């Protein structure tokens, strides 16, 4: 049985809050913050990846245009592929396309595999959020809603299964009795709820929220 509420900030697994400013970085957000949780789970250290090791060197090998968007699979698999990825404090963020410069020194993570989730179930990734860690998420965002949002449950009538923005969900749970799921975003701390969006849960896959979710792991 599933807890009813699930929050991975209060377990130490959730990084502050990043702004991607002008370059369309939501992708590589969404996989690094999915993989400093593993990394926490496995090591004890919570740390910061580098999402410009991402815009930089998971590239057109991957599918992915840096600040021109990205697949949060593709870039676990190039953390796969090349072996790590550094700490964001050794490769920090510039909101712009650079030349790959990973270097192995400051690598501070590795991943194993990734999962994908089946289409449009909400009650497995129910059960990944609660079991296994926050999971990488598209959503449908291009709605003047979600830019406008300021607290609670977010819903829009006019959101789409197709889906545009990368997050991270850190958890679920409800506000008097309203379901929802916990996401942080990318666009800094004055976004939302401090940098956090509660989306509408069990609505339909509300925005797309559960049509393409991921997580990736760690060997031990
Ligand atoms: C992500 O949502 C993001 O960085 N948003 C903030 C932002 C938006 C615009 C400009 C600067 C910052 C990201 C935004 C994309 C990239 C730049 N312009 C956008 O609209 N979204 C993605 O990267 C997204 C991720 C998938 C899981 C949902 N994504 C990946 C790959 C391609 C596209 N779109 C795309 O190619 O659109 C067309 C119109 C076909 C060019 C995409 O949205």
């Amino acid at each position: 049985i599933l807890p009813d509420s699930v929050d991975w900030r209060e377990k130490g697994c959730v990084t502050e809050v990043k702004y991607q400013g002008s370059c369309g970085a939501c992708w590589a957000f969404s996989a690094v913050g999915a993989l400093e949780a593993q990394l926490k789970l496995k090591t004890g250290k919570l740390v910061s990846l580098s999402a410009q090791n991402l815009v930089d060197c998971s590239t057109e090998k991957y599918g992915n245009k840096g600040c021109n968007g990205g697949f949060m699979t593709t870039a676990f698999q190039y953390i796969i592929d090349n072996k790590g990825i550094d700490s964001d404090a050794s490769y920090p963020y510039k909101a712009m396309d650079q030349k790959c410069q990973y270097d192995s020194k400051y690598r501070a993570a590795t991943c194993s595999k990734y999962t994908e989730l089946p289409y449009g179930r909400e009650d497995v990734l129910k059960e990944a959020v609660a079991n296994k860690g926050p999971v990488s998420v598209g959503v449908d965002a291009r709605h003047p809603s979600f830019f406008l949002y300021r607290s609670g449950v977010y819903y829009e009538p006019s959101c789409t299964q197709n889906v545009n923005h990368g997050v991270l969900v850190v958890g679920y749970g409800d506000l008097n009795g309203k379901e929802y799921w916990l996401v942080k975003n990318s666009w800094g701390h004055n976004f939302g709820e401090e940098g956090y969006i509660r989306m509408a849960r069990n609505k339909g896959n509300h925005c797309g929220i559960a049509s393409f979710p991921s997580y990736p792991e760690i060997a031990a």
